[PDB]
């Protein structure tokens, strides 16, 4: 063992809606490995509003795309059947699965209910901004088609508190149902954060509690899961997350990983939520992805002493994933935050080179997002990958030491033969600097994996080396 750990988000917004991807994924599993690759993050394998949704719409968390429901039997991704087969070919492949697991809200509700609600203030949802009156909600789900498999469990309006659509007048409003309460604790932008969409669900009652600690427990013994992806966690009453993680692990005779999606470029915040979590999770690197794309923006003058400042991984990297985008943040989507093409290389050598941080490939950054003319950038990544998987081991030297070069060295591990590495880049004219890469690598010379630099490194009897980088470029030394 102690090979690195690398995660990969494995979708992107606009994939193509053709129900195959199970099946590429499965076929991708030997190749996926071999470039380093260990753990995958799939995306939300459940029923949702409808065949094309990315998954989030969550309809059914008991239908895999198996049932004739919203539409549809498959889901967008494809059938139980073909999901089940890929994780197979993962398992064979020492590759684990961690499941998307979506649960602040639902959508795609089969039928409306008269419910007594207020409209709150968007900006503040602790303050009302009308009078009870009443509105159909959709919050009725039956389930038609799965027929109670697995769950006769029946969703009614009385296990939400909040919808931003009133069917009876066709109107968009954050409405809290009237007598009950937003959920708590949960983030404070807006006062209470609790809602964010769909039906939203109230916690508070034990029903609900205990049903989404069995479908959590149902789910993962029916995927063999390695772990999950909590969706909008922010939104969640903090008290519950932790609640159902304890009841997972509990379950589960596997070890389990959790990362949580706290979107807020706040690197407290996080460190807040970790707190109330008892540090029993990792959280998504926000900070450090809104400083790839601060950098991405501001161009050369950005000061690259700073771009790991304030993330999550610099402050605590044993419980920070890294990444550099998502389906969230690609052009178009809801948290566009994208970090271009000529930033990107640095921004994923330094999740991938350096010691700290659980880094995770985005699908889209890997196979490009032909709906946005953006190239698939697997070249790039895959040399990144070798080095992390190969050569990113044993102790680190820092130096920012420079508004536009920058760069790092691992001294590689006897554990290990020839790993050790050098990263320096800039985000502006290129240079070079000297950096300590271990004695005991003396006499070595070292070439660069990304290509970006022909200059040969030869380590001195110091176990120093002179690294070189062109402008806005890195590049990755190794003893190959
Ligand atoms: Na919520
Ligand atoms: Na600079």
């Amino acid at each position: 063992d102690g090979l690195n750990g690398t995660m990969m988000q494995y979708y992107e917004w606009h994939l193509e809606n053709d129900g195959q991807h199970w099946n590429r994924l499965h076929d991708d599993a030997a190749a996926l490995s071999d470039a380093g690759i260990t753990a995958i993050w799939i995306p939300p394998a459940y029923k949702g509003n409808s065949q094309a949704d990315v998954g989030y719409g969550a309809y059914d968390l008991y239908d895999l795309g198996e049932f004739n429901q919203k539409g549809t039997v498959r889901t967008k991704y494809g059938t139980k059947a073909q999901l089940e087969r890929a994780i197979g070919s993962l398992k064979s492949n020492d590759i684990n699965v961690y499941g998307d697991v979506v649960m602040n809200h639902k959508m795609g509700a089969d039928f409306t209910e008269a419910v007594q609600a207020v409209q709150v203030n968007p900006t503040n949802r602790w303050q009302d901004i009308s009078g009870a009156y009443t509105i159909d909600a959709w919050t009725g789900f039956d389930f038609s088609g799965r027929n109670n498999a697995y769950s006769d469990f029946k969703w009614r309006w009385f296990h939400f508190n909040g919808v931003d659509w009133d069917q009876r007048y066709q109107e968009n409003h954050i409405f809290r149902f009237a007598n009950t309460n937003w959920n708590w604790r949960v983030d404070e932008e807006n006062g209470n954060y609790d809602y964010l969409l769909g039906s939203n669900i109230d916690f508070s009652h034990p029903e609900v509690q205990d049903e989404l600690k069995d479908w959590g427990s149902w789910f993962t013994d029916e995927l063999d899961l390695d772990g999950y992806r909590l969706d909008a966690i922010k939104h969640i009453p903090f008290w519950y997350t932790s609640d159902w993680v304890r009841h997972q692990r509990n379950e589960a005779d596997q070890d389990l990983f959790v990362v949580g999606e706290y979107w807020k470029d706040d690197v407290g915040a996080l460190e807040f939520y970790l707190d109330e979590m008892n540090w029993e999770m990792s959280l998504f690197d926000v900070p450090l992805h809104y400083n790839f794309y601060r950098a991405s923006q501001q161009g050369g003058s950005y000061d690259m002493r700073n771009i790991l400042r304030g993330s999550l991984v610099e402050a605590h990297p044993m419980h920070a994933v890294t990444f550099v985008d998502n389906h969230d943040t690609q052009p178009g989507e809801s948290l566009e935050s994208w970090v271009a093409d000529w930033f990107k290389p640095l921004a994923y050598a330094t999740i991938l080179t350096r010691e700290g941080g659980y880094p995770n490939v985005f699908y889209g950054d890997y196979y490009g997002i032909p709906n946005d003319n953006i190239s698939a950038k697997k070249d790039m990544i895959d040399e990144l990958l070798d080095a992390r998987q190969n050569y990113a081991y044993g102790t680190q030297h820092d130096y920012f030491d420079h508004w536009d070069v920058v760069g790092w060295t691992r001294e590689g591990s006897s554990s290990r033969p020839n790993s050790g590495l050098a990263t320096i880049m800039s985000n502006g004219p290129g240079g070079s600097k000297w950096m300590y890469v271990g004695r005991q690598n003396a006499g070595q010379t070292w070439t660069d994996l990304t290509g970006n630099n022909g200059a040969s490194v030869t380590i001195n009897g110091d176990g120093w080396g002179e690294f070189f980088t062109n402008g806005g470029s890195v590049s990755v030394y190794v003893n190959q």
